[PDB]
Parts: structure tokens; sequence; C-alpha cells
């Protein structure tokens, strides 16, 4: 019926609707260190999140995803190994039921308790919806989060959570700040990949971050309290919302540092 995380629906069974499932560049992977092969070609990345201007938090029964203004360039990534100017769209993470799982991308087979992704369109293109139809159509940068300290810049996304815990429910969100979510060192590793859920797209440049950030417990506690149903439907809580990986087949992966 229609997909998503369950036994009759989940990951395994995507590929009978979207037959790009089982294509040659999908995503996430396992980042294997030792084969990453470092490239003194590619440069630092380049995030200008200053002008960044959040307008919304949509539960749309996978994730949460936090939605910016993308009508002009406020909130931009560039560099790194994108050629133009990427802009934000929104922000959505994968998290477990469990803190041993929960990340889509693994390093060396490790799992993190949880996935943030950045999802950017390339502005040649015009538009989100054009973009995907392109080899190079989008950029995602993902980082992960292992539990420990709470991270301050998170925790109003967390206190929102309440708000739109079934599906097909919004809250207004203004003035967040992504730059509170982003850790010290922009050092990351680089490959050609696809959007991780249904259409399952090969359009996406992915830039992962090696450092991750951390949360506390209780900050992704609350991100377990969301649910997959709508309102009025038995309850299922959203966890697990996260793809295993993919096998990497013809494909390398950079590292921006050694
Ligand atoms: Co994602």
């Amino acid at each position: 019926h229609h997909w998503g995380y369950g036994k009759h629906n989940g990951p395994e069974h995507w590929h009978k609707d979207f037959p790009i499932a089982k294509g040659e560049r999908q995503s996430p992977v396992d980042i294997d260190t030792h084969t990453a092969k470092y490239d003194p070609s590619l440069k630092p990345l380049s995030v200008s999140y200053d002008q960044a201007t959040s307008l919304r938090i949509l539960n749309n029964g996978h994730a949460f995803n936090v939605e910016f203004d993308d009508s002009q360039d406020k909130a931009v990534l560039k560099g790194g190994p994108l050629d133009g100017t990427y802009r934000l769209i929104q922000f959505h993470f994968h998290w477990g039921s469990l803190d041993g799982q929960g990340s889509e991308h693994t390093v060396d087979k490790k799992k993190y308790a949880a996935e943030l992704h950045l999802v950017h369109w390339n502005t040649k293109y015009g538009d989100f919806g054009k973009a995907v139809q392109q080899p190079d159509g989008l950029a995602v940068l993902g980082i992960f989060l292992k539990v420990g300290s709470a991270k301050p810049g998170l925790q109003k996304v967390v206190d929102v959570l309440d708000s739109i815990k079934t599906k097909g429910k919004s809250a207004d969100f203004t003035n967040f700040d992504p730059r509170g979510l982003l850790p010290e060192s922009l050092d990351y590793w680089t490959y050609p990949g696809s959007l991780t859920t249904p259409p399952l797209l090969e359009c996406v440049t992915w830039i992962v971050l090696k450092e991750p950030i951390s949360v506390s417990s209780e900050q992704v506690l609350k991100f377990r309290k969301l649910n997959f149903n709508g309102e009025g439907e038995p309850e299922e809580l959203m966890v697990d919302n996260w793809r295993p990986a993919q096998p990497l087949k013809n494909r390398q992966i950079k590292a921006s540092f050694k």
C-alpha cells in the first residue's frame, strides 16, 4: 500500500513501486574510512545561513521537516565539491527506537543515534521540482547525532514537537537559526547518491560531516514521541525512519581531509 518503515511497506519493499531503489547510485552507504580517497582539489565548504528564514515545521508522516523560504539566496551552500549555489529548502532527521541505531550513513559500520539532513537545490534549475530531475540538482549536508550533552540550538525544535504530533499537522516556526546545528569542524566525505525516501531520485551530491553533534537522551526521547499516523488513527510511534546502507557499486567516496 503506501511506503513506510514497517514490516509490510518497509525499505525492502520500495523497489516494487520505485524500481530505482536498486539503481547504481543509491543512498545511504557505509563510509569505509580506510578506502575513502583524500582529494586535495576539494575546496572547503561555504555555509552562509546568516540570512536564513524558517517558516514552518510539518509532520509529513515519515519525519518532521522545518521549511525555509527559498525564493531568494538567503541560506546557501557552495564550495566543497559543488559548482554553483545551492539554496536551503528544508531540514529533517532520521532516528531510531534505541540509541545504537537511527543514522542512515554509517562510518566503518558504526551507526549513530540520528542523522540530520539539510536539503539544498541547485539554483541554476530555478525550482526544487526541476532540480530533482538532474544529476547535480541537490546537495544534502548530513550530520550525525550521538547522545551525550544537550545541544542548546536544537531545543526550540524539541519544544514544538508536541504541536505536530500526527501526520499532516504543521506549526509556524519562524526565526530558527540552523547555524546552531553545525559541528565545529566542516571536514567531510562526499559521493554521488540519491534521496533516501521514495522517489529515491539519484540527483544528490552528498556532503557528510566527519564530526557528529551531541544531543541529550531527553532531546532524542522527544523525537520518538511523534506519530507516523494521522489524528484519530491507531498510534504508531515515529521511530526507525532510516533506510539501511546500499551497495556502493561503481562509486568512490572522497575525503576533504587526511
Ligand atoms: Co533524509
